[PDB]
C-alpha cells in the first residue's frame, strides 16, 4: 500500500 | 491504482 | 485509464 | 479514445 | 474519427 | 471525408 | 468530389 | 467535369 | 468540350 | 469544330 | 471546310 | 474548291 | 477549271 | 481549252 | 485547232 | 489544213 | 492540194 | 496535175 | 499528155 | 508496517 | 518494535 | 440520226 | 441525206 | 441516245 | 442528186 | 445531166 | 443510264 | 446505283 | 450499302 | 455494320 | 462489338 | 469485356 | 478481374 | 488478391 | 498477408 | 508476425 | 519476442 | 531478458 | 542481475 | 552485491 | 563491507 | 572497524 | 426479176 | 432474195 | 440469213 | 448465231 | 457462248 | 467460265 | 478459282 | 489460299 | 500461315 | 511464332 | 522468348 | 532473364 | 542479380 | 551486396 | 560494413 | 567503429 | 573512446 | 578522463 | 582531480 | 584541497 | 586550515 | 470444171 | 481446188 | 492450204 | 503455221 | 513461237 | 520484176 | 515474158 | 522468253 | 525494193 | 530476269 | 528504210 | 529513227 | 538484286 | 530523245 | 530531263 | 528539281 | 544494302 | 526547300 | 523553318 | 519558337 | 515562357 | 511564376 | 508565395 | 504566415 | 500564435 | 498562455 | 496559474 | 495555494 | 495551513 | 497546533 | 549503319 | 553513336 | 556523353 | 557532371 | 558542388 | 557550406 | 555558425 | 553565443 | 550571462 | 546575481 | 542579500 | 538581520 504514497510523492515533488 | 498517479506525474512534470 | 493521461502527456510535451 | 489524442499529437508536432 | 486528423497531418507536414 | 484531404495533400506536395 | 483534386494534381505535376 | 482537366493534362505534358 | 482539347493535343504532339 | 483541328493534324504530321 | 485541309494533305504527302 | 487541289494531287503524284 | 489539270495529268502520265 | 491537251495526249501516247 | 493534232495522231500511229 | 495530214495518212498506211 | 496525195495513194496501193 | 497520176494508176493496175 | 498513157493502158490490157 | 510511515515521511518532507 | 518509533521520529522531525 | 454521223466518218477517214 | 455523203466518200476515196 | 455519242466517237477518233 | 456524184466517180476513177 | 457525164466516161476510158 | 456516261467516256478519252 | 458512280469515275479519270 | 460509298471513293480519289 | 464505317474511312482519307 | 469501335477509331484518326 | 474498354481507349486517345 | 481495372486505367489516363 | 488493389491504385493515381 | 496491407497502403497514400 | 504490424504502421502513418 | 513489441511501438507512436 | 522490458518501456512512454 | 532492475526502473518511471 | 541494492533504490524512489 | 550498509541506507531512506 | 559502526548509525538513524 | 435489173445495168453503163 | 440486192448493187455502182 | 445482210452491205458501201 | 451479228457489223460500219 | 458477246462488242464499238 | 466475264468486259468498256 | 474473281475485277472496274 | 483473298481485295477496292 | 492473315489485312483495310 | 502475332496485330489495328 | 511477349504487347495495345 | 520480366511489364501495363 | 529484382519491381508496380 | 537489399526495398515498398 | 546495415534499415522500415 | 553501432541503432529503432 | 559508449547508449535506450 | 565516466553514466542509467 | 570523483558519483548514484 | 574531500563526500554518501 | 577539518567532518559523519 | 462456172459468168454479166 | 471457189466468186460478184 | 481460206474470204466478202 | 490462223482471221472479220 | 499466239489474238479480237 | 507479179495478179483475180 | 501471162488472162477471162 | 508471256497477255485481255 | 512486196500483197490479197 | 516477272504481272492483272 | 517494213505489214495483214 | 520502231510496231501488231 | 523483289511485289499485289 | 523510248514502249506493249 | 525518266517508266511498266 | 525525283519514284515503283 | 530490306518490306506488306 | 526532302521520302519509301 | 525538320522526320522514319 | 524543338523531338524519336 | 522548357523536356526525354 | 520552376523540374528529372 | 518555395523543393529534390 | 516557414522546412530538409 | 514558433522549430530542427 | 512558452521550449531545445 | 511557472521551468531547464 | 510555491521551487532549483 | 510553510521551506532551501 | 511551530522550525533552520 | 536497323524496323512492324 | 541505340529501340519496341 | 545513357534507357525500358 | 549520374538514374530505375 | 551528391542520392535510392 | 553536409545526409540516410 | 553543427547532427544521427 | 553550445549538445547526445 | 552556464550544463550532462 | 551561482551549481553537480 | 549566501551553500555542498 | 548569520551557518556547516 506504500506504493500509493510513494507515487503520490513523485506528483507532489514535481508540481 | 498507483499507475494513475504515476501517469499523472508525467503530465505534471512536462507542463 | 492511465492510457488517456499518457497520451495527453505526449500532446502536452510537444506543444 | 486515446487514439484521438495520439493522432492530435502528430498534428501538433509537425506544425 | 482519428482518420480525419491523421490525414490533416499529412497536409500539414508537406506544406 | 478524409479522402478530400488526402487528395489535397497530393496537390500540395507536388506543387 | 476528390476526383477533381486528383485530376488537378496530374496537371500540377506535369507542368 | 474532371474530364476537362484530364484532357488539359495531356496537352500540358506533350508541349 | 474536352474533345477540342483532345484534338488540340494531337496537333501539339506531332508538330 | 474539332474536325478542323483533326484535319490540321494530318497536314502537320505528313509535312 | 475541313475538306480543304484534307485535300491539302493529299497534295502534301505525295510531293 | 477542294476539287482543284484534288486534281492538282493527281498531277503531282504521276510526275 | 479542274478539267484543265485533269487533262494535264493524262499528258504527264503517258509521257 | 482542255480539248487541246486531250488531243495532245493522244499524240504523246502513240508515239 | 485540236483537229490538227488529232489528224497528226493518225499519221503518227500508222507509221 | 488538217485535210493535208489526213490524206498523208492514207499514203503512209498503204505503203 | 490534197488531191495530189490522194491520187498518189491510189498508185501506191495498187502497185 | 493529179490527172497524170490517176492515169498512171490505170496502167499500173492492169499490168 | 495523159492521153498517151490512157492509150497505152488499152494496149497493155488487151495483150 | 514501518514502510508506510517511511513513505509518508517522503511526502511530508517534499510538500 | 522500536523501528516503528524510529520511523515516527522521522515524520515528526520533518513536519 | 446516227446514220448521218456514221456516213460522215467514212468521208473523214478516207480523206 | 446520208446517201449524199456516202456517194461523196466514193469520190473522195478514188481521187 | 448512246448511239449518237458512240457514232460521234468514231468521227472524233478518225479525224 | 447522189446520181450526179456517183457518175462523177466513174469518171474520176477511170482517168 | 448524169447522162452527159456517163457518156464522157466512155470516151475517157477508151482513149 | 450508265450507258450514256460510258459512251461519253469513249468520246472524252479519244479527243 | 453504284453502277452510275462507277461509270462517272471512268469519265472523271480520263478527262 | 457499303458498295455506294466504295464507289464514291473511286470518284473522290481520281478527281 | 463495321463495313459501313470502314468504307466511310476510305472516303474520308482520300478527300 | 469492339469491331465497331475499332472501325470508328480509323475514321476519327484520319479526319 | 476488357476488349471493349481497350478499343474505347484507342478512340479516346486519337480524338 | 484486375484486367478490367487495368484497361480502365488506360482510358482514364489518356482522356 | 493484392493484384486487385494494386490495379486499383493505378486507376486512383492517374485520375 | 502483409502483401494485402502493403498494397492497401499504396492506394491509401495516392488518393 | 512483426511483418504484419510493420506493414500496418505504413498504412496508419500515411492515412 | 522484443521484435513484436518494438514493431508495436512504431504503430502506437504514429497513430 | 532486460531487452523485453526495455522494449516495453518504449511502448509505455509513447502511448 | 542489476540490469533487470535498472530496466524495470525505466518502465516504472515513464508510466 | 551493493550494485543490486543501489539499483533497487532507483526503483523504490521513482515508484 | 561498509559499502553494503551504505547502499542499504539509501534504500531505507527513500522508501 | 569504526567504519562499520559509523555506517550502521546512518541506517539506524534514518529508519 | 433480177434479169430486169441486170439488163438495166448494161444500159446504164454504156450510156 | 440476195440475188435481187446483188444485182441492185451492180446498178448502183455503175451509175 | 447472213447472206442478206452481207449483200446489203455491198449496196450500202458503194452508194 | 454470231454470224448474223458479224454481218450486221459490216453494215453498221460502212454506213 | 463467249463468241456471241465478242461479236456483240464489234457491233457496239463501230456504231 | 472466266472467258465469259472477260468477253463481257470488252462489251462493258467499249459502250 | 482466283481467275474468276480476277476477271470479275476487270468488269467491276471498267463499268 | 491467300491467292483467293488477294484477288478478292482487288474487287473490293475497285468497287 | 502468316500469309493468310497478311492477305486478310489487305481486304479488311480497303473495305 | 511471333510472326503470327505480328500479322494478327496488323489486322486488329486496321479494323 | 521475350519476342513472343513483345509481339503480344502490340496486339494487346492496339485492340 | 530480366529481359523476360521487362517484356512482361510492357504487357501488364498496356492491358 | 539485382537486375532481376529491379525488373520485378517494374512488374509489381504497374499491375 | 547492399545493392541486392536496396533493390529488394524497391519491391517491398511498391507492393 | 555499415552500408549493409543502413540498407537493411530501409527494408525493415518500409515493410 | 561507432559508425557500426550508430547504424545498428537505426535498425533497432525502426523494427 | 567516449564516442563508442555514447553510441552504445543510443542502442541501449531505443531497444 | 571524466568524459569516459560521464558517458558510462548515460549507459548505466538508460539500461 | 575533483572532476573525476564528481563524475564517479553520477555513476555510483544511478546504478 | 577541501574540494577533493567535499567531492569524496558526495561519493561516500550516495553509495 | 579549518576548512580542511570541516570538510573532513562531512566525510566522517556520512560514512 | 471451173470452166463451166467461168462461162456461166459471161452469161450472167451480159444479161 | 481453190480455183473452183475463185471462179465462184466471179459469178457471185457480178450477179 | 491457207489458199483455200483466202479464196473463201473473197466469196464471203463479195456476197 | 500461223499463216492458217492469219487467213482465218480475214474470213472471220469480213463475215 | 509467239507468232502463233499473236496471230491467235487477231482472230480472238475480231470475232 | 514486179511486173511479173502484177500480171500474175490479174490471172489469179479473173479466174 | 509478162506478155504471155497477160495474154493468158484474156483467155481465162473470156471463157 | 518473256515474249511468250507478253503475247499471251494480248490474248488474255482481248477475250 | 518495197515495190516487190507491194505487188506481192496484191496477189496474196486477191487469192 | 526480272523481265519474266514483270511480264507475268501483265498477264496476272488483265485476267 | 521504214518503207520496207510498212510494205511488209500489208502482206502480213492481208494474209 | 523512231520511225523504224513505229513501223516495226505495226508488223508486230498485225501478225 | 532488289529489282527482282520489286518486280515480285507487282505480281503479289495485283493477284 | 524520249521519242525513241516512247516508240519502244508501243512495241514492247503490242508484242 | 524528267521526260526521259517518265518515258522509261512506261517501258518498265508495260514489259 | 524535285520533278526529277518524283519521276524517279514512278520508275522505282513500277519496277 | 538496306535497299534489299526496303524492297522486302514492300513485298511483306502487300501480301 | 522541304519539297526536295518530301519527294526524296517517296523514293525512299517505294523502294 | 520547322517545316524542314518535319519533312526530315518523314525520311528518317520511312527509311 | 517551341515549335522548332517540338519538331526536333519527332526526329530524335523516330530515329 | 515555360513552354520552351516543357518542349525541351520532350527532347531530353526521348533521346 | 512557379510554373517556370515546375517545368524546370521535369527537365532536371528526365535528364 | 509559399507556392514558389514548394516548387523550388521539387527541383532541389529531383536533382 | 507559418505556411512560409513550413514550406521553407521542406527545402531545408530535402537539400 | 504558437503555430509560428512550432513551425520555426521544424526548420531549426531539420537544418 | 502557457502554450507560447511550451512551444518556445521546443525551439530552445532543438537548437 | 501554476501552469505558467511549470512551463517556464521547462524553458529554464532545457536552455 | 501551496501549488504556486511548489512550482516556484522547481524554477528556483533548475536555474 | 502548515502545508504553506512546508512548501515555503523547499524554496528557502533550494535557493 | 504544534504542527505549525514544527513547520516553522524547518524554515528557521534551513534559512 | 543505323540505316540497316531503321529499314529492318519497317519490315518487323508490317509483318 | 547514340543513333545506333535509338534506331535499335524502334526495332525492339515494334517487335 | 550522357546522350548514350539516355538512349540506352529508351531501349532498356521498352524491352 | 551531375548530368551523367542523373541519366544513369533513369537507366537504373527502369531496369 | 552539392549537386553531385544530390544526384548521387537519386541513384542510390532507386537501386 | 552547410549545404554540403545537408546533401550528404540525404545520401547517408537512403543507403 | 551553429548551422554547421546543426547540419552535422543530422548526419551523425542517421548514420 | 549560447546557441553554439546548445547546438553542440545535440551532436554530443546523438552520437 | 547565466544562459551560457545553463547551456554548458546540458553539454556536460549528456556527455 | 544569485542566478549565476545557482546555474553554476547545476554544472558542478552534474559533472 | 542572504540569497547570495543561500545559493553559495548549494554550490559548496554539491562539490 | 539575523537572517544573514543563519544563512552563514548553513555555509559554515556544510563546508
Amino acid at each position: 500500500q506504500a506504493e500509493i504514497l510513494r507515487a503520490y510523492a513523485r506528483i507532489l515533488e514535481a508540481q
